[PDB]
């Protein structure tokens, strides 16, 4: 179902986790020390240099339906790889951009999704830096957002009513998390502890505001 | 309030963004053209040897609560303006780690937060290979996703998750009544079990 | 009608020899040096990064019918231009390859057609070592060929019935050479007169053997 | 017969092409790889930096009655090699030229033939670029050209007189692989049939924009 | 007992010293002919990247209580091997500093002992400088020095008192490799004896200028 | 009175000290930053090229009865300046030598004193290493030794007659050091106070042994 | 009259001593330091790239009859120098060669005179270490040598060399008289047989 | 009684030549390649690290009346081995200098002869340079000079009393050189074709003049 080109600080990462979800992958790389280094993480692991045509067959490329092409640093070897598997009809090619200029040629030999992930780290966190309180949030719309937020001090050991956030700031707690065993819809008496993850849902303005002042 | 001390594919991200969503960002780089181009990105933009003691100090680098170190390539470059950081009491210092080694010495010498960016991004996309049918998720699962013309009461998804929000036009309905239609392009907000929601994503789409 | 996007050993030559057939060429470089040079061998020179989006618009770029992207090293720099250039419709991008490699992203961003020169002179080369005679030729079919000759010390100060071509080997001869004024159909063949010759490719080879 | 000295772009594609005429080769090159690669595609393949006497006479050098230095970049070592092929009396030597200033000592020091690729080919496609139409040509003077070109159609020399009309003489028809080679006033010229027409270059030309 | 990572002019100089001093040592260093030349003044001497982890373990680097890490110009390799050490548990590791930032790193990856050479040896070299003439000496404090002295020839302890008219107390006489520990009143100095001072600075001093 | 020419680890580490000693001296370095850098650390600080005769006569250079040629990394630089400082008639120059070679040199070329700090802090760190317990020695005999001990747990909190170290090793306790105020000759002894040992090096060896 | 093209070891040398003598010669260098260093060493110094035709042109050397190439290590720019200036028709061309294969190019780009400066003072030093006695000769030899108060019949010489002057006190006896004294700093200038002289120093020094 | 510790260019070049001219040299150098090389060129050649002491001692270094050091560009190396001839009491010790600092030390540590080639043959080029027809000459006083010339053309075939110089110019010719057969002192019928070797003496203008009028 899936295979991944370049076993880098990217590829190595998308390898793992894929097989750590269950899916089978196919891990590639030129070098026998990643491939030996993946074979644990991978349903398969092979030696091979992506930008020749015959070793492409050989792995039997055709049989994925997503081929993750992750070489990062070498431009030229990222687009000739992407160019051989565009020829072989792979129904998704997915690739990380270098630069602009990269991102450009990716987009024109017919790439189906270009990432560049330092870019998309660095919006990722300014939004941690901006609110250190969010560990995570979905966007509703405009004004609605539901919010992880992790449990700052002052908010140790109370309970909802103690701190009644529908009254208070018209937002409905969703969700408590202790050790890792969760209070999915709380009773108007459980105990919030500190680095307890709190799930809160509303007015973006309403949340901002119960961070101002119960945290 | 914010400082980003390298403008690259990484702290370059990191500036534009905190300076669209409001906050002010002083921008530090070494290399001029750098540091021209992100003029319009960021409060301030200088040129500063991250380095150079004298510099930072120059930069009125302690005025800020937040410095972010993004030289990335650089492992010396990096790790020495962490230590000079650390010297002048910022009370927060975020690096990108270049590899396991870097996140040590990092660690060390008293790096507030480590940042491995391809690493992370890595996970999130073997997430989004997955499953390609998520918009959005947070895990507790909360999951953002893109069963035509049919109600709330039409697939009864209690009888084991909970629909939380549909989004049609860009006007939310928050907490749907029994009898609340979702179109083709709307945005399923579902909670729950994780595997409960594949299941209604397998079944239901 | 005519833009060299770059004047190097290979861009350059294109341009001065389209200014010497008399079209008119428009000249881009982004050295300042190379667009003063060429100055009086195109109708315009002008200085610019071709892989500057709004510069190209500032050329004119579309007003051309034909661009031949001349950048040899930088592989880079010539497939952003070459990229560019299919995005503003250009109706013909020439473009000299470096590589196998960059002659296939060139193939998938539509270049129209793609040039490697030294391995196509390495061909023509290979042509004039093999036989020292020959100049210039033209393949009719399997059998057939038009080729120019220089004439050798053997055929000097001879006329066309001294050694008749049409008897002896059954070939025609359509030209001859003497010094930059041809004879186009008892004419006087002296060295290194240019002779061009047509029929069948083994009775060429039979009257170079022969009478050269 | 043939050495080859550089396998690169340019001696590689000469080597090759050699090669496939059926000449005998020996293919050089410093670079192991480069000498792999060529294997198939030459008699011999030997490394050897050919800036080295001694590896020059270790080849057998002498035996060869032509020796192409090709190896563009390093202007030293293409210079110092063609020093070296001079002194061991090579009947000719054929050398890249790299620039001006590399045809300067390559002359003085006494290369046979100096190549320049990129100018050459430079020519070549800027007379492509004049008359796309053209499939071949042969240029005989400034003026005078040999054209082979692709309402013509059912058509006979009678019916379309050119001597007269344009002042070219057709030389040929191409149909279907079996070619007229001397097109009798009645020879009817179907669409896709190759014409060989010659003449003053502007006649043609005019009879380009008239006839189709 | 002992390993020295850095043979170079400050490890080497350990090495050979604690060698000479009769403790085992193991002298390791990347470079081999450094491993060739310490191979007499060390236990045992191996080829290793100090930096590489597996090459630590087999160099049985735990199984020393002291491990120095003398490689000087080096930063990055210099701290990742400390960083190394500290991992393998080693109860002291000793660092060359390079500069102060250096020492930071050091300081935090948790060295045991961090010595700058020639800041050191700066200090020792002043104190030479000052009191040229006092064959050696020991500071007490910032005031008080035990000083060894090489006028005062054929003079007794009573015949020249020290504890009244300087304030300080001779602790030793050297005649000839045979020490007078404390001497009594009447014990002559005779030249060349090594006289061993003991109290404040400023009094010998004077004891120098007046007495010799 | 001194002269240091070269600010560097070890020249500025000198120069500091002879200063905070109350000596004067100058400071002398070809780069601005170090000199600015030095101005408080010296009775006068110059911007000099000492390798430069004449920046040496502008100096007053001999004026000077010690000049310390501190310049590490250039060893051209540092033989040069030991050179034109021995035709100057300087009574004492001392020059740190890189390595084997530069001590050569310097030696023939009429250097005083030639220092190697990495060499000789090796030493004492090798000293240090092999006891841990001591800081600081005198030796009077192959016999006799002065040493400064850095006091364990062991005898924290006990005074002179606790431990009698006059009947027990027979050695003689000198000084105690507590916190940078000597006792110079029933006084309690706390941890990390400075033991001034004296007499046969076997008894202080033993009384570690025990004691500590 | 004299260009010099390379101000170093070797170019310099023939620049100051030109210039000692009197004639008028221009000094060239891509080195700003070395054209400083022989403003007074030269009627003119100037900054060039030698190996720039536009920038020789600039230097009018074409107004020169004899242009010496003294770059020495960089192989490459010498000839390409020598190259441009038999280009501009300089009647004398004076290099420096490097090694065996540099002269070889040299002589073909035609090169006047190739020099080969170590090669020749090897010579000259083996002719003094071989003979530490004569000061200056002329092979034909003729031999300047440094007998005290002895008359050139006290030692007659023809009877098989010809002494040929005495030098004492910067005052010289050209053709000396039968009777004229030779003290001990004194210049003898000798002239036949090279053995017959050698013979002379063997035994009458 | 010679041994050269160079065989460079220069270094080479004096011991090919000492060996021509009939003397033994003792040829060292570090490289086996210039060794070999020089196996034909003197007495005897041998392999050697001159910077290294006993090796010195081996070679019979002491046995030398005079060393020549001659490693141009290792400016230590050349100093080190200058060092340890000092150290051996080798009574004539000639080095070759770099650059001026280098002379500077070498003069300190007692070489006895210091040279300078390039500086020194710039002299003697410059000297060609100024009269190209001046082969050679001897400086007798301020004003006298004995000069070997090399024939211009219009000297050709002429005999001594045909350009009477002891009249005209009033100098001397000593000497004829045809075919490397002299004409030691010239009858006054001898004739002077071109390319013969004048030797000429007496005043420095005068001979200068007759450069000017009889060539
Ligand atoms: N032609 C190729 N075929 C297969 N794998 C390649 C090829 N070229 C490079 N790689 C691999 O791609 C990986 C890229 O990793 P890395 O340089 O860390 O990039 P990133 O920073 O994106 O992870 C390397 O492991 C490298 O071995
Ligand atoms: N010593 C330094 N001081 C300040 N800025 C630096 C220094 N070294 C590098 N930088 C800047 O930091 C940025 C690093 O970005 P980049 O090379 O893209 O790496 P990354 O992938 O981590 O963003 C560059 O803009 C660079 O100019
Ligand atoms: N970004 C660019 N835009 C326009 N012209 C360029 C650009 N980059 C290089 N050039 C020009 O293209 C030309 C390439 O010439 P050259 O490298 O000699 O190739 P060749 O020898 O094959 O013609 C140079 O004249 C250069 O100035
Ligand atoms: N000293 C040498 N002896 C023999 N072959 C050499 C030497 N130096 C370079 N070569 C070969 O000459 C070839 C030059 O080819 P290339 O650089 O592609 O120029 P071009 O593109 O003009 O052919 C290279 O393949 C290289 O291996
Ligand atoms: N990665 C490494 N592992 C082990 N030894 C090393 C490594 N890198 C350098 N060394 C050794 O450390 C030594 C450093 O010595 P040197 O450069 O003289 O510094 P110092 O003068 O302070 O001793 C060198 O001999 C070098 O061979
Ligand atoms: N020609 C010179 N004249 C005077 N000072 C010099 C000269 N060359 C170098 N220096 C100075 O000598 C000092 C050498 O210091 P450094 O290289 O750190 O040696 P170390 O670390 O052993 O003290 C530097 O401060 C440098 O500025
Ligand atoms: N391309 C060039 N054009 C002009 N002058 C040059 C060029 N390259 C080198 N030079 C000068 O020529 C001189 C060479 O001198 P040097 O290196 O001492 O060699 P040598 O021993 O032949 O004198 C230097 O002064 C250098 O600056
Ligand atoms: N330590 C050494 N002992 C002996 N010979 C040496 C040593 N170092 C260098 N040499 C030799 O000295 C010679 C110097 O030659 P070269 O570099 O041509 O100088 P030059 O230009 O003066 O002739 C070389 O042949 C080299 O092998």
């Amino acid at each position: 179902q899936f295979a991944v080109i370049g076993l880098g600080r990217f590829g190595g990462s998308i390898c793992k986790e894929l097989h750590r979800m269950g899916h089978e992958v196919l891990a590639v790389d030129i070098n026998e020390e990643k491939v030996n280094a993946y074979a644990s993480y991978a349903t398969h692991a092979v030696i091979a240099n992506a930008t020749e045509e015959n070793e492409l067959l050989s792995l039997g490329i055709r049989n994925f339906e997503y081929v993750i092409v992750a070489i990062g640093a070498n431009i030229q070897a990222s687009t000739l790889t992407t160019l051989l598997l565009k020829e072989l009809d792979i129904p998704n090619i997915w690739v990380k951009a270098q630069n602009y200029y990269h991102h450009k040629v990716l987009e024109k030999i017919g790439a189906d999704r270009i990432i560049h992930p330092e870019k998309d780290m660095g919006v990722k966190i300014a939004q941690s830096l901006s609110d250190e309180n969010v560990l995570n949030y979905i966007d509703l719309s405009d004004e609605y957002s539901i919010v992880e937020l992790l449990a700052t001090r002052k908010l140790d050991s109370k309970s909802i009513i103690d701190l009644n956030v529908r009254a208070k700031y018209g937002c409905t707690i969703l969700a408590i998390k202790h050790h890792g065993d969760i209070c999915l819809s709380p009773a108007p008496e459980d105990i919030i502890r500190e680095q307890d993850c709190l799930v809160i849902m509303g007015h973006k303005k309403d949340i901002k505001r119960f961070e101002n002042e119960g945290m």
